[PDB]
């Protein structure tokens, strides 16, 4: 029992980690095969970053302008190439830890773990939700950037998120690892933000459900209610809509619990309504909406 | 910018968990040269918890009961021994990826990583902080025994924590890596429970300036406070007392903030006595106990 924000363990990415430097710049790269990914910003000068023709910038480089460090060793850099917001730099030596991998790309209010780095050197590993606005809530530091988000399933990691900004609420936008950002942001200066964001309301369910596993029943109640009349409920809380499919993914929690997917509705209607009254779930104080319902099933089977 | 419960990298420790298995008990072992580390109660019986003598148990088992799985790879176990609660196998391979490492014990109130493992195969990692009554409130299921906790500096390895079993309030005990107990807590069948606890006052402090550096000022105020009366406060509140030297070791902090200790302590005291008033703090509707000063600085220094 207990219930943490866990990552899925690290060192598969861990032994993908590099860094790459262009002129002055020093970012993080994710090297896989022969190719090593990282954001383009990183052939940009401070100057450049207004309104810069990227295509341009990139034709006026040549190969030894990348230097490439695997830990001590230098990768040699045999051909360059941009993708939409990533660069792929061709190299000399295929990664002899390369796992099995994929990219993909996350839907908000999924969940990945970031592996933050700085100079090529892994530093920390934490649990994220990609946001209803596209944004996350990290921890980065300048430096950062081409740090990697990811999943892993059996022994595939799926890559899901480069880093690439910090926006001026200090949460943090970047791309997939086909170089497309999540959200309307762009790697350029403007007075670009985060949209308004909501609660992930299935999430805020997955995560009662945890706590019952866990012995936190207080919030429970005998009633029940309609899901058009919880959606009203959410719809004022600046929760999301509920779906039926959401009902559905739902159903094995509920099923080991026994507690109906909209009689937990119910408590949780209760919960926005009423507050906690000075009470706690799961060591929270606060609805928690960063995990899924996998992320439940995954640490609360047992 | 951002404040999140950060693990350390775990590729490390991956690389060194193993499958130990004597009868039909099954739990993690933790392979370091040719040494494997396992809970000596792998040797027991369900029968045999009620008063065990593992030096009786240990007596009667050879090399050849001890069945250790690094992945695929069988180990050849060519001696065991018992070190207090924790057994040690000797075996026929020194692990390649043994990383440098030390075995170190660790107080409350200091923070670890851990590598939560089934069946030798790392599943997860968080952190994790060991609380004043010398429980850790961690995640774990059954097959968790074994499991790790450590720190890492520069490229060394300090493993703190084994896993051994779980406490009637769903909270973790353990060892060190030498095999002796965190707290008043025995590897038999008894009805042991966690002590009273206490929050850890340096901890939120640092916390606190962890907010500040990431913006959250709202809490903060004109007034300060002597030592002496703030642990009036602390003792009132079941928060543990702040020394002189908990003060020193915020130093940086302070400097860094330019918010005087005793200054930062009026603002948890009027926390306390006033609570949040529906705003929260980095996320969170509590005060936050399981960052350390060190944990604080080594995120939040940009
Ligand atoms: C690095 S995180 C990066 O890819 C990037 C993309 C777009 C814009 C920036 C930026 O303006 N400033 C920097 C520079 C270096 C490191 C972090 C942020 C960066
Ligand atoms: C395994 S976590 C372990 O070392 C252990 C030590 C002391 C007592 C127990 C126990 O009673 N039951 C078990 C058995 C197997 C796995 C977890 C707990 C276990």
């Amino acid at each position: 029992s207990g219930f943490r924000k866990m990552a899925f363990p690290s060192g598969k990415v861990e032994g993908c980690m590099v860094q790459v430097t262009c002129g002055t710049t020093t970012l993080n790269g994710l090297w896989l095969d022969d190719v090593v990914y990282c954001p383009r910003h990183v052939i940009c000068t401070s100057e450049d970053m207004l309104n810069p023709n990227y295509e341009d910038l990139l034709i006026r480089k040549s190969n030894h302008n990348f230097l490439v460090q695997a830990g001590n060793v230098q990768l040699r850099v045999i051909g360059h190439s941009m993708q939409n917001c990533v660069l792929k730099l061709k190299v000399d030596t295929a990664n002899p830890k390369t796992p099995k991998y994929k990219f993909v790309r996350i839907q908000p209010g999924q969940t990945f773990s970031v592996l933050a780095c700085y100079n090529g050197s892994p530093s920390g590993v934490y649990q994220c939700a990609m946001r209803p606005n596209f944004t996350i809530k990290g921890s980065f530091l300048n430096g950062s950037c081409g740090s990697v988000g990811f999943n892993i399933d059996y022994d595939c990691v799926s890559f899901c998120y480069m880093h690439h900004m910090e926006l001026p609420t200090g949460v943090h936008a970047g791309t997939d690892l086909e170089g497309n950002f999540y959200g309307p942001f762009v790697d350029r200066q403007t007075a670009q933000a985060a949209g308004t964001d909501t609660t992930i309301t299935v999430n805020v369910l997955a995560w009662l459900y945890a706590a019952v596993i866990n012995g936190d029943r207080w919030f429970l109640n005998r009633f029940t209610t309609t899901l058009n009349d919880f959606n009203l409920v959410a719809m004022k809380y600046n929760y999301e809509p509920l779906t039926q499919d959401h009902v559905d993914i739902l159903g094995p929690l509920s099923a080991q619990t026994g507690i109906a997917v909209l009689d937990m509705c119910a408590s949780l209607k209760e919960l926005l309504q009423n507050g906690m009254n000075g009470r706690t779930i799961l060591g929270s104080a606060l609805l928690e909406d960063e995990f899924t319902p996998f992320d439940v099933v995954r640490q609360c089977s047992g």
